[PDB]
């Protein structure tokens, strides 16, 4: 069922995010839109992820971030079983674009600029995306880029980022920073910068840079290119088991970025090196990335807006039962009802 009519009709499948997305014709504004159907109410985790996505996207307004135009759901909590989020329809995504063509450096440069511009806004709101990858970067023929799919987004929590070695993780494997496998829950802004570095590498060659086939193979791929971490980075590794693991490995030299990407712009590779830095404390931050020489032609902090109302506190949804989370989702979606 895709109960969005009679207002939204002529449905066609698009894809799946972290729910199902369809395109539809809006019979009011006479334009095609995208609609995501979410059915989360039987599981507490799905309720938490839905509430976060809706709360975050309703607070955000930025050119490089997908917005929420409308939310469809039943008029009462008792009748509400699905929630439909209506968003701008784009023409394609970076995953699909990279399957069909090789991007020129000036397209890579402009797309990277837009990714970082949107991420500056997200980070300024104390929010983490946590699942940046090509299929979540939407494009149109005018080359406007919009970040979508905030299903795994969280309010940043650097003081509670610590976890053990080889801790299970939800976000897309190929775009996970090395610390996810060593000591991190992915609650700091540096997690998103790593993913952006992976995306830049992928635009440079049309291939994922670290295509791990399984959880620990992901770290194998990363260390295979970055080489063995320094003593100083091992001194920042926190966990006994992570430190022991890394010390046990044979020494691996770093693979020069210009050997992997012999035709890439040297300034793109310098920025790539700084985003794909092993130690998250030494990894470049979003504002620094925007100020890097590779993006000098677009850099303009006066035209790179920040959020008016950041999320100052943890949402504290961990102990709320799915029944309470449904009440909160109902309240958060009320503004879109006819009354
Ligand atoms: C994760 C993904 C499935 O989520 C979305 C969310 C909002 C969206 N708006 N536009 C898209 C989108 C993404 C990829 N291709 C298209 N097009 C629409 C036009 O016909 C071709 C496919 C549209 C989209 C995807």
């Amino acid at each position: 069922v895709f109960d969005v009519g009679p207002r939204y009709t002529n449905l066609s499948y698009i894809g799946e995010g972290a729910g199902m997305v369809c395109s539809a014709y809006d019979n009011l504004n006479k334009v095609r839109v995208a609609i995501k159907k979410i059915s989360p109410f039987e599981h507490q985790t799905y309720c938490q992820r839905t509430l976060r996505e809706i709360k975050i996207l309703l607070r955000f307004r930025h050119e490089n971030i997908i917005g929420i135009n409308d939310i469809i759901r039943a008029p009462t909590i008792e009748q509400m079983k699905d929630v439909y989020i209506v968003q701008d329809l784009m023409e394609t995504d970076l995953y699909k674009l990279l399957k069909t063509q090789h991007l020129s450096n000036d397209h890579i440069c402009y797309f990277l600029y837009q990714i970082l511009r949107g991420l500056k806004y997200i980070h300024s709101a104390n929010v983490l995306h946590r699942d940046l990858k090509p299929s979540n970067l939407l494009l149109n023929t005018t080359c406007d880029l919009k970040i979508c799919d905030f299903g795994l987004a969280r309010v940043a929590d650097p003081d509670h980022d610590h976890t053990g070695f080889l801790t299970e993780y939800v976000a897309t494997r190929w775009y996970r920073a090395p610390e996810i496998m060593l000591n991190s829950k992915g609650y700091t802004k540096s997690i998103d910068i790593w993913s952006v570095g992976c995306i830049l590498a992928e635009m440079l060659s049309n291939r994922p840079i670290f295509p791990g086939k399984h959880y620990l193979d992901q770290l194998n791929h990363i260390l295979g290119i970055l080489g063995s971490p320094s003593q100083e980075d091992l001194n920042c590794i926190i966990n006994l088991k992570a430190r022991n693991y890394l010390l046990s490995l044979p020494h691996k030299n770093k693979v020069p970025w210009n050997r992997l990407f012999p035709n890439a712009d040297s300034k793109a590779l310098d920025l790539l090196d700084k985003m794909l830095t092993f130690n998250p404390h030494k990894r470049i931050e979003v504002e620094q990335a925007l100020a890097h020489p590779y993006l000098e032609q677009y850099y303009d902090p006066s035209d790179e807006p920040i959020a008016e109302a950041p999320f100052k506190f943890d949402m504290e949804l961990d102990d709320l039962p799915k029944e309470k989370l449904k009440e909160l989702i109902f309240e958060e979606t009320a503004r879109f009802q006819p009354g």
